[PDB]
């Protein structure tokens, strides 16, 4: 009861930066977004990253750090392992720059003196369309495949597609489909590509379907934000899945906050109330059935959905949120308990 999960899925962002390693608090500093549906000529400004002000409503334990140091990266490494969660699912910008490809060195080798596997959650990178990323899949796989970290399940890399309706079934074909014009089925570079289940299944079911995708997830933290993202929906959204012999790898999460870099988001706010709220999304994926689950978020700090330690804070410039009436550590330990509830399932 205590070993890593290897169909338990962690979303992990590696855009921090520090002063130590990077030479600048990247992401700790951020725009704050304005209201999309607010007037013109808003000046919402900046989060400075500062030790009193940066872009979250909560605070690290491990502080303003780089996703580029790897004793931080160690550290993480080691509440993967507390947290059972056996999968990082690193977001994937194609920055094509050499920091870039340093972190993601970093990170796999972190990964391996625990066991941790690493697969690539490609995210909506500039004019991405099916040719560049076929090629992005190639150089992934080329770069990272004989790396011992880098995550396989039944032979093949796993690949999270976000946002995934940005490109239309008929382009998804020609890479996805067996006789798609630029395929990479039975070739050396197939791959389960999970796809992300929006909207209703009027629309979801034939885009999935018509797209070849192997599989879907949902992502968003917060309970009702999508068809997806509402857990009620889960039970029938699997049945769909075996029926249709596709992978479905629901996304649970501990809570959603974001108004520090999106003010004007509130309603998309979903309380943690010390973990009663993780424990009814979790217990819903389990109780669907699946055979994967994917967690939102490691820390995706910006958005309150980390199950990263937290501690309290309280300063000059903000009264960050926290885990009391729970530990710092209370997440990861909490995610181990259901990773196990999740394996008597399985
Ligand atoms: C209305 O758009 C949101 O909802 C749609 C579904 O109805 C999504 O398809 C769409 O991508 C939007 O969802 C993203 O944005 C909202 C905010 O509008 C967040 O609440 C969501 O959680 C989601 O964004 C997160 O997840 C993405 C996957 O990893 C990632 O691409 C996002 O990154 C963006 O935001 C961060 C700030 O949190 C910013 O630093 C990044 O540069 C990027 O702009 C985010 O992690």
């Amino acid at each position: 009861g205590t070993e890593l999960d290897y169909d338990t899925f962690c979303f992990y962002y590696d855009w921090y930066g520090s002063e130590a390693i990077d030479g600048q608090y990247r992401h700790w500093a951020h725009a704050i977004a304005p209201d999309p549906n607010g007037g013109s000529g808003q000046n919402p400004g900046t989060i400075p990253g500062t030790q009193e002000s940066i872009a979250s409503n909560f605070y690290p334990q491990l502080g303003r750090y780089s996703s580029s140091d790897p004793n931080i990266l160690t550290k993480h490494m080691d509440m993967f392992v507390m947290a059972r969660t056996g999968v990082l699912a690193l977001t994937w910008w194609n920055e094509q720059d050499e920091t870039e490809a340093k972190r993601i060195g970093l990170i796999l080798d972190a990964a391996d003196k625990k066991k941790i596997k690493v697969c690539f959650h490609l995210e909506p990178y500039p004019s991405r369309n099916v040719q560049n990323l076929r090629e992005n899949i190639v150089k992934l796989i080329t770069r990272y495949g004989n790396h011992p970290a880098f995550y396989r399940k039944d032979g093949k890399p796993l690949f999270f597609i976000y946002d995934s309706y940005l490109i239309e079934p008929s382009e998804w074909e020609k890479l996805l489909s067996p006789g798609g014009s630029i395929t990479i089925r039975n070739t050396a570079y197939d791959a389960l590509m999970i796809g992300l289940w929006t909207s209703s299944p009027t629309v979801q079911r034939p885009f999935i379907l018509n797209a070849h995708f192997d599989g879907f997830y949902t992502y968003f933290a917060a309970t009702g934000f999508t068809y997806g993202s509402t857990p009620t929906n889960w039970v029938s959204m699997q049945k769909w899945a075996k029926e249709n012999g596709k992978i479905f790898i629901p996304s649970v999460g501990p809570g959603y906050i974001d108004t520090r870099i999106r003010p004007w988001n509130g309603s998309v706010i979903r309380t943690r109330t010390d973990g009663q709220y993780y424990d009814a999304m979790y217990r819903k994926a389990i109780e669907a059935g699946v055979s994967a689950i994917s967690i939102t978020s490691f820390n995706q700090w910006h958005e309150g959905s980390q199950i990263e330690p937290a501690v309290p804070y309280t300063s000059s410039e903000f009264t960050y949120l926290d885990y009391e009436n729970r530990e710092p550590d209370y997440y990861l330990t909490r995610t181990a308990y259901w990773v196990g509830k999740f394996r008597e399932s399985k």
